[PDB]
């Protein structure tokens, strides 16, 4: 147990209210002048940390007792649990398959005459997810030491009902903590569609130069006919505006609650047009109001469970509570982030279908996607690192690898922005196997 | 006959910047030359061009 | 003028915008607004912005 102590323990105190001011000055402090016991509330009327066996002040052999036990209660839920998508028993990966749109020909009935049994492949972009966390949330609770501490069974209960509850609590701080590293995994990574804002915060223009950003690409994410960018596969795809998901956080609320709807006399016009969800975060720079199909996220689950053993021994229960989820993000939907601040020239490069796997001798035509962030420069510097000798590709995407060519190539889609004297580049990659032909082969007429 | 300033009622942080921007109301397309200035304040805060 | 180029090019977008989709819908027609020159008229409800 414990010896003595001071009441001010973990106690900085800026100013001493008690004596060094309420006794000092003739100031604003008056109000608390005439206070009798003024010195007292002062003093523990902030909560004490250690308790003593403070003496009765009458019989001095009696103590006095714990009048009042409070246990306060909380209840943590995750706000992001809306975008939880489900559970996986058996398997490790998941394969999300995009099927993109095709290119038209023009009717020629002389020509059909010879090419009815040609070939076409599909456009299909596939990704890929798996498990990504395995952790644990191991409690101890040691019942029968514990009866000591309480009067009522119904405060012994309701206390180690609470210990159960600070697990199942920080399983939901730590769900949410991870979904917002998804986020910020995806800024820097450098695959958002970011739209370059101004800080809303400095200039009540620059907050509502922001609203018509927010509304133009939540219009633009939802046209029928979809679009191409917007993602970071590139594909053609359409957004429902009932799953845009504009994920701000709560400074960013009330620049437009109390500047942009306070004077608003029609608030659906200047509506944020999502599912506005708040947030604390996004902890990067300049990052917030990240506008998100439902789709993009891809968290799964793997295992709630709750696993306990008691040591008989001693008499305790070890509360071992697993939990283990596949937390990722789907790039087939699309999503935007409106980063304030700087931002490069140029974010990404999507190239072609990263799979190409080409015949020796054969062609392949490499279509470069360029994530500009502000309105027009940058031609594409196309290269083929890797194999040599033969494979050479145009100012146009065509690779045209060779007869010779065996190792896997690189093909690279470069953009120079910034210094001419310190090039920094965006190179996007892309990668083709290299099949042997096998006929039209060997030496040659 | 008239110029329209955008941004006509601007709120702007200290330190921060609000790009302003003029529309010149006409009739003959001269594409007339804008001076921009500021009334009040101090000596730090001053207008560039644009 | 380009509306996006500020508010008070937006507004004189719109007011050009709404003067000209009356005209297309006077009742005696005109020749200004055809590429055969001919007096026809529009409606309101057959308008497409």
């Amino acid at each position: 147990t414990f010896n003595d102590v001071k009441t001010s323990l973990g106690i900085t105190e800026s100013y001493d209210i008690v004596n060094a001011i309420r006794n000092s000055q003739g100031d604003n402090f008056k109000s608390y002048v005439p206070l009798a016991t003024a010195n007292n509330v002062a003093e523990v009327g902030a909560g004490i940390l250690i308790n003593q066996t403070v003496q009765n002040d009458f019989i001095t052999s009696l103590v006095d007792r714990i009048g009042l036990v409070v246990i306060r209660q909380v209840s943590l839920n995750n706000p992001l649990k809306k975008f939880k998508k489900g559970q996986i028993p058996l398997g490790r990966t998941i394969e999300e398959i995009y099927t993109d749109i095709t290119k038209e020909k023009q009717y020629d009935a002389e020509e059909a005459e010879q090419k009815v049994f040609e070939r076409e492949m599909p456009n299909v972009k596939t990704l890929f997810h798996e498990r990504n966390r395995q952790g644990f949330y191991h409690q101890t609770i040691q019942d029968d030491s514990l009866k000591t501490a309480f009067v009522s069974w119904g405060n012994f209960e309701s206390f180690v009902s609470s210990i159960i509850n600070a697990i199942y609590n920080s399983a939901e701080v730590d769900e949410y903590e991870y979904m917002k590293l998804l986020v910020d995994n995806y800024y820097s990574k450098g695959l958002f569609t970011t739209v370059k804002i101004d800080e809303p915060t400095s200039s009540t223009g620059a907050l509502t130069e922001f609203v018509k950003k927010m509304r133009a690409t939540a219009r633009k994410l939802t046209l029928p006919q979809g679009s191409r960018d917007w993602n970071s596969m590139a594909v053609r795809t359409r957004s429902y505006m009932e799953d845009l998901h504009l994920i701000i956080d709560a400074d960013l609320e009330a620049e437009l609650d109390v500047d942009v709807l306070a004077k608003a006399f029609n608030m659906n016009r200047t509506d944020f047009l999502g599912n506005v969800t708040v947030i604390d975060g996004f902890a990067s720079t300049g990052l917030e109001a990240v506008l998100v199909d439902k789709d993009w996220f891809m968290v799964y689950d793997n295992l709630h469970k709750m696993e306990t053993v008691r040591n008989p021994r001693g008499l305790y229960w070890n509360y071992y509570y697993h939990v283990w989820q596949t937390l990722s993000v789907s790039r087939f939907a699309n999503a935007v982030a409106f980063v304030s601040g700087d931002v490069p020239a140029v974010t990404q490069v999507i190239v072609s279908p990263n799979i190409a796997a080409v015949k020796q001798g054969g062609q392949q035509q490499f279509t470069a996607y360029v994530r500009a962030t502000n309105a027009k420069d940058h031609k594409v510097v196309w290269s083929v690192e890797g194999g040599s000798t033969g494979t050479a590709i145009t100012g146009d995407g065509l690779l045209s690898v060779s007869g010779n060519e065996d190792n896997q190539l690189t093909v690279k889609a470069t953009v120079d922005i910034g210094t001419e004297d310190k090039p920094k580049l965006v190179v996007g990659e892309a990668v083709v196997s290299i099949r042997p032909n096998n006929a039209s082969g060997g030496a040659q007429a």
